DNA sequence: TTGACTCTCTTAAGAGAGTCA
DNA sequence: TTGACTCTCTTAAGAGAGTCA
């Protein structure tokens, strides 16, 4: 709503709901052959999802609160970052998944940071593979590997140099 | 174009444009600390770009050729790959920039590989910081470093557990 | 046959707000 | 008030295709 009080009661709320949503147990690769378990508090994937809660696509919900008569809304797993700055160096602070199980809403697999940040975790090298992100990956990402390349760096002729 | 050689002579053609676009010399980071250098042959800022250039778009180009009266066009840096698979793993192939500079037309600075591959290498640490890319990076990653994450994982109860 | 413009669209990470009941 | 739906938009990596002289 507008106070600092107010939004403690919103994250508190949020918290509360979400602590009641099933929790599944996933095991993952943190890099370096390491092997970690999370503890994913995951939203249902039809209704009813939680006090407050709804589904606006298909892997997007929002956390509705009617305060002082007047209704307030945000991106599901934003709440916690509620009293956080919205912007970072001029880009919007998203909610980025440590563990990219979308469905979570398990706070502590929760950070804040740009759009940026919050894709490249999905190629790092995990937690145990040499990942160098201050706030730590819990996890080695999903897209990290050699890749599947078509093709490299080719050319017919004579006319470029690397 | 239609046959493989007619294919062969578009490629030869816009390799022979793109060839005399401004050289550019970049000092790069490699990762582990070290510093290396590419040449980037780069299509002018605005009109005229080169025989069979087209901008579609802010950092968007096309390349053009009327081959027996009928019209052919490709984004700008697709016509290296124009023999090569166009999906993979049912993906669709997308020009890659080792370099990372959108502008560069230098084939031997691109590939041929899936979106998220192409992403990915935002954040790779280089080929001297530990790329695992089957085919290896020619700098480290724009992206690449500790972030700028503005809050991590949070919880006010103890309604959650990793 | 060409050049220089015009447009909307794709993917995955993410977001905003409106309609009913 | 609270729930269950509906819709389009953002961002960078990338695309195809139309007009006109
Ligand atoms: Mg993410
Ligand atoms: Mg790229």
């Amino acid at each position: 709503a507008l106070t600092n009080a107010q939004i403690l009661a919103v994250i508190d709320s949020w918290e509360e709901t979400v602590g009641q949503f099933p929790v599944i147990t996933h095991h993952v690769p943190l890099g370096g052959g390491l092997q970690g378990t999370l503890h994913c508090y995951e939203i249902p994937l039809a209704a009813p999802y939680g006090v407050g809660f709804a589904k606006n696509g298909p892997t997007r919900w929002q956390y509705k609160r009617t305060i002082n008569q007047v209704v307030h809304r945000w991106g599901s797993h934003t709440v916690p970052f509620l009293l956080e700055p919205d912007n970072i160096n001029g880009k919007t602070c998203t909610a980025s998944h440590l563990c990219h199980n979308t469905r979570c809403h398990n706070p502590l697999h929760l950070c804040w940071e740009s759009l940026d940040d919050n894709k490249g975790r999905n190629w790092c090298p995990g937690p145990n593979g040499g990942c160098v992100h201050a706030v730590v990956c819990l996890r080695q990402g999903p897209l990290y590997g050699p890749g599947a390349t078509v093709a490299g760096p080719q050319q017919r002729g004579s006319h470029f140099v690397v």
